[PDB]
């Protein structure tokens, strides 16, 4: 179950975020957490450093105090209150003053029920305190921000997410190969859990894992042959592109949405003038919008590469 | 009733999937099964060889254990969670230590409904599992895909279709002609449901099954139709082709959607240029867009054979 | 602390809301009080000249006597109410007739706490008083309006803060620059506690306030990059654009939405003609609307910064 | 009930309709009644004196005979027919000739239904009689504003509903004030329904009836908010303006026509000149149209916002 | 009740259609009928003649053959059959051959009741025979104009109406003026219904009969204040303009339809030039189209008025 | 009566329809009859070739023993019975096998009358046979397409219908144009009944046959009338095209849907550049939308020869 089993155990294990966890550390050794705001693109580790959080103050004892609880189940802000008048008359096990509740999907609610939390802030800040994950700090209404220290989670980093990529791969025995690790990455959009997690899918099979066996198990074409179609489209070869993107979307099995959005990358990642490139992303932009109406997905992207092969002269 | 008469009845059975069976099959002997994610096209055999995987781990006792239900009936992952408990409980009986449950339609969700599946996979990975199909994989949260072996099912190739039809036929004394396969084959888009429920569908009548009791029997315009209309209509007699396409219209009783469709498909067959047949479908992308933005049916395809009977010269 | 240290000590030193003041000073003179309802929106001086109220009839002596609570926390309107008893048989010290209580949040509450006031303003005119602090006015059941003299602060205009700010800092050696000031105010939302915090916070570090330093302070896009990307789009150099907007994307990691929205405000603020800023707003708004229909952040954003580079001739 | 209890008894007694009842009452000496079609506004008085037109001529004895049906509701012309023969049988009880059904909401029918009338009219005018009430004559079809008298109700103006205003109050011992009966009446849109129904609303509550009360019951904004806004707009204050708006929102939880209704009146009954007074209905009268096509309530409100504000130089 | 006692008695009778009842004519001297096709506008004779021309065959003996029913009500083709075959059997008393059915609204149909007609045509033509009205007759599938001689009836022409309209007042004791009559005629579209019924409700009332008390009568703008308000518009004075237009709706109490038809008319009929009339309909093409589309008629009207003051400079 | 008096006398002498008759003609060789399915189109020819095909087996008795009959009169399918009795005993007289009965319109019957076929082709398949026809193949229950071979008619193509139009002229001393020809068959709708049948009464008038004199035979705008109007229009004279058009309508009396389908083929078929020609049929498109919402029909058409009109520069 990778993702679990590597789930970092402590502040220092959290990986690409110094950023926050440099001065999240700065709350250890005081034993000081006012309610933690966590913001950031998923997959990148909020709820990972939110037990790493909790779990670098209990020492042992955190899972019995911790509890996550996803935010955006509409009804049961109110039948989760049960648990914050046990779990704020139970002094922490041990020595330490304080406890913890995390909310993952915040970002959620109308202004309502986040109001709610408010009359535990300033009723449990001598004992409970909330940390929230949310996509967008925007999304965040005001009077809560006003009690929140806050920690915007960037995308992870290569290096720092390639290296860990490698720790969980030396200590599992699966040999990637210098292309399986970048392409590992192209992947993962900097989201560990989707690069983990296909990571985990490719060693599942036969050994050496290779750029390709990456780019088959997400189902995302190898960026030579998306450049390869978009090329031949716009040499003029119409039935031989759509040819292409037609056996293309059956080697991975894409969605609409997911091939337009790599012929995106490969359209910006061309090297052709930024004159074309324009013309190109624009009729892009209206693919996307048709598909997500509703429209055919094999009219409208063929309808593209059609596109691209009167663009020949 | 041909389509479950003919539902595999062991892994083995299932065909032009060895891709995913192949390596499902290495389930079996191991009897390992983590929660299976079935992704792809409809018809394809996810729902057919969820039972044949569950019916060659359990021999006799399958129906027993196994429930298939559909996942986007947003009011009862919560309703039949009392069938998770009764299920969970009860030993494999025999000498099988785990059980499974089916899911079809999987990525109809949001995220929320997702997540309650979690608390029974390391509640109940010593007990239950999940087989979730889905049309793409894409379409399905990672923090379940992180907790699912995954299998890509593809469109079932032409032979291998027709190979099986005419088991089912030979099998149920009724006489298809070539013609009558072929057919039920463009009709079958390459999904069986609709191929045997059609073929059922023809049998049920008198005999012989000719090209057309299939195009009858689904309601769809002979291609021959078709392109002559798309001929007629380039060729310049614009107030012939829509006196056909109206004809055609009413013959079979098609929508717009419907209409566009076959237009594309005997566009893209014709034997045209890749010069031309690019302005064709340009255009086709058009019209399809504009009706699904829910413009005048009669009128944008009218407007569309206008278009070529403009190309004329 | 800055904003306590600057809580107005009088109904002259709360700003901007002559409306209220004006009328709620021929109440000191008099020596009447009814029951007061404020209603605006947050951070506009409810609870400050509901102090300087306080603070202008008792001289000296307020905090023996005036106590605020926050109405919202369910469980204590009946735990305070022992202070309802003490506070009512002791005669205001020195020569004034009657006494003040400050209800934060009143309008949470369903119709039933709200009655419990009743039976201690008939009981208590000869002695006590109540404050109620509301979002707004028609969230308070009628039985209560009823029984009080109303008053809607208004969002503090920009001069009168922008006045109020700089007496802060004359009066602290702090230097704003113009820039700084109308920075310190886009901020602000017209909400004072905002604003102070934030100058406090640009003050605290080196010397000058900029404008960036608040922008900085609080985190959000320098309106300074938001029209450099606009331009450099309108320029031509699509590329560069894109690279601004992704790079812009993350140093703060706004939604999409969010990106939109100050992509209006400097589409707006531009110098440009009137018959442009038409297009850019027209497709905005257009744009805004693909997003709000699901469709792709990435894709849609980009494809507007394209847009913006075909208007280069 | 107010709006019953003060049902006109008599043509004397319905007001402000000079104009039809003055010629409506020579047909109660005569004791001649055509199919009447009453004509007008909503809650002006069809109802009202098409039940004191039956008043007047039956006695006592009306309530037996006349039956008001709405005609909208389009499966039951023809299921209130065995109530045409009933009631075409039995003779006006006492020493009158003729009987009376009411039709509310005429205007609502396509062609067909309202030929049924017809063939009663020649088959009942020695016995039966129509009176249709309808929302504008032209929509109803020429064949029957053939056999009708008709009657245009105009609104009744603004004195003539003040003073039966207060008759219903004087006589019902309710206390408004003049700020009330002016507010009562900005609300009723000349339309006794809408203003007898606040009224009640508002006296059943506490005592006095304030212009505040009116405007709460009716949930309506108060007009100095509203042109306070459009005021802060072109003055150049947006996110202020952007700001009122939205809080002004959900005070009263307006939809998008609603508030795009109240920015028209104050917007007309602004004292700034016909030359700019033109420019901002244009526009609302672009806004409008956006919204009611489906675009985006916040957008293009804010964006009218937006359009004030260019107009600041 | 005026527009059925003065259905022309006789094809002689009926007016203004020389032109059909010409050659109607030489259809009684041979008493010959093949299956009649009326088609026109409105209230213009087809029913007239369709009785004028069973009246002019039959005598004194009509009534008891003759039966019109309005085709539209789509149960009641197959409920009036029955109808069909007494009619059949039955033949006519006295001296002729042949049998009449008058159709109204034939152009409501779909295709198929259109051939029910067909198998009482080759089986009634030594009997039965059918006229069928149609406001177009485009509208009425090819295999019934077959077996139809067709007849265009035209909007009245202008002095054959005057004409009987006098003979209907001077043979009623009414005074029109010269004024009136060209006003009941403005009016009247070329239709008598409309015109003799308004006639008739100007006659009801008191005596001389006035240009006013038609376009009162029908509410319809006296076309001088129209084009004092189009013109009061043009020159800016827009506060002006929207008082007119308002008093307007009242004194007459169109629809919104109503009064952009009127709108209409007086713009074309302006003596002002082809390059500005031109802007003027093409924006009231628009203001109608916001209407039927069901946007704000106050608001899109004003802000139709909005338009025509900008052209001011 | 030419339609008849050309009626073809041989299956060489029915003419488009190769398709058929090439293969219908391998029946007349062997004299081989299974029963025949004709299905097309009306006017097309099978009732012809039906009659050729029953003419060309039997020579010069074909009358005596072929009879034609329309089998949607529902209640003489069992009274023509006797009729299949006297037929199926009497042998060909001559030398021939077989015998034949026609069946028009057989896809008007609902399932049971289609069955009583049955028992006459297994009890005369060594005597008797049918010719059905019907508009579609589709609408002929299985059972009986089962024992039918099956032939679909076209729509008589082009060239194939101006040859034969030509025989019948020259043959008939009348001279066509090219014009006459061309516009014989606009008119014609592929349907020779309707195109012969014209020929015939332009014939009858006076020599020379034009474009026109057959647009007016048959009652259609001369096309010659709207690309002048279109023209006018385009020129700028807003005025004159709307008096055109005015005129125009009435001439013939054309729905608003008529005008703007002849707009539309007069758009198309003008000469002027693929780059306006859009211009004009986009906003067509508008216009026709308008009309079917219902908005109205003078001001939208007249709308749309003033947007014809600015793009006069
Ligand atoms: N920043 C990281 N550093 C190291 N390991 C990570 C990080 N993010 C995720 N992982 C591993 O991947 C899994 C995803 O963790 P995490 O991102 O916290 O869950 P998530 O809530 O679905 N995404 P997020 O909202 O950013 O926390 C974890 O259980 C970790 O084991
Ligand atoms: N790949 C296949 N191999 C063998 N038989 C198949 C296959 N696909 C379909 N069939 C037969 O046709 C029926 C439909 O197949 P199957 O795809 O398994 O279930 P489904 O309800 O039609 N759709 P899906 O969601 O793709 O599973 C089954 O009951 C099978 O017996
Ligand atoms: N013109 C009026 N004169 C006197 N009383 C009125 C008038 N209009 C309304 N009222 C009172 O207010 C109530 C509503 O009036 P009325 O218009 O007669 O019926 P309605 O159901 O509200 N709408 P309508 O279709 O215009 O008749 C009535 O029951 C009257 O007693
Ligand atoms: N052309 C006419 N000449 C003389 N009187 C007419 C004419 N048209 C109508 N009238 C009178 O006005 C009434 C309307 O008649 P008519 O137009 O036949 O009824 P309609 O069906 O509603 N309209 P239409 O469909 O054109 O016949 C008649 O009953 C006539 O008395
Ligand atoms: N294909 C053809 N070749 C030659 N003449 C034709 C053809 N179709 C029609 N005609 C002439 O036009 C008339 C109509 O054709 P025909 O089909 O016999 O009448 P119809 O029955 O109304 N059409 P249908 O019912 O489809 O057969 C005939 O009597 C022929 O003379």
């Amino acid at each position: 179950i990778w993702v679990e089993k590597y789930r970092p155990r402590t502040l220092d294990e959290v990986v690409g975020q110094d950023e926050v966890i440099q001065r999240l550390k700065g709350y250890v050794e005081r034993k000081n957490i006012p309610h933690l705001l966590f913001s950031g693109p998923p997959g990148t580790g909020k709820t990972a450093t939110a037990i790493a959080l909790a779990r670098d103050l209990f020492g042992e004892n955190w899972r019995d105090n911790f509890i996550e609880m996803n935010a955006s189940d509409e009804r049961g802000i109110d039948v989760v209150r049960h648990k914050i008048k046990e779990f704020a008359r139970t002094a922490p096990i041990g020595g330490a003053p304080f406890k913890i509740i995390f909310l993952d999907e915040a970002d959620a609610l109308t202004a309502d029920a986040q109001a709610a939390l408010r009359r535990t802030m300033e009723m449990y800040s001598k004992s409970c305190r909330f940390i929230l994950s949310c996509n967008y700090v925007s999304r965040i209404i005001e009077p809560i921000q006003s009690r929140c220290a806050v920690f915007r989670f960037k995308p992870v980093p290569k290096e720092a997410m390639k290296k860990r990529l490698l720790e969980i791969c030396e200590k599992e025995g699966v040999k990637i190969t210098e292309d399986g690790l970048e392409a590992l990455i192209y992947i993962s959009g900097g989201d560990f859990r989707k690069a983990i997690n296909a990571l985990q899918g490719a060693a599942a099979i036969g050994e050496v894992v290779d750029a390709d066996t990456i780019y088959q198990i997400t189902a995302t074409a190898r960026p030579e042959e998306m450049t390869e179609l978009i090329q031949t489209a716009l040499k003029g070869n119409f039935m031989e592109a759509r040819e292409l993107l037609d056996r293309l979307m059956v080697e991975y099995g894409m969605s609409g949405e997911d091939i337009v959005a790599q012929l995106f990358r490969e359209i910006i990642s061309m090297p052709i003038k930024d004159s074309l490139k324009v013309q190109l992303i624009d009729k892009l932009g209206e693919v996307d919008f048709r598909l997500t109406e509703g429209a055919n997905e094999r009219i409208q992207l063929d309808a593209y590469l059609a596109y691209l092969s009167t663009l020949a002269k």
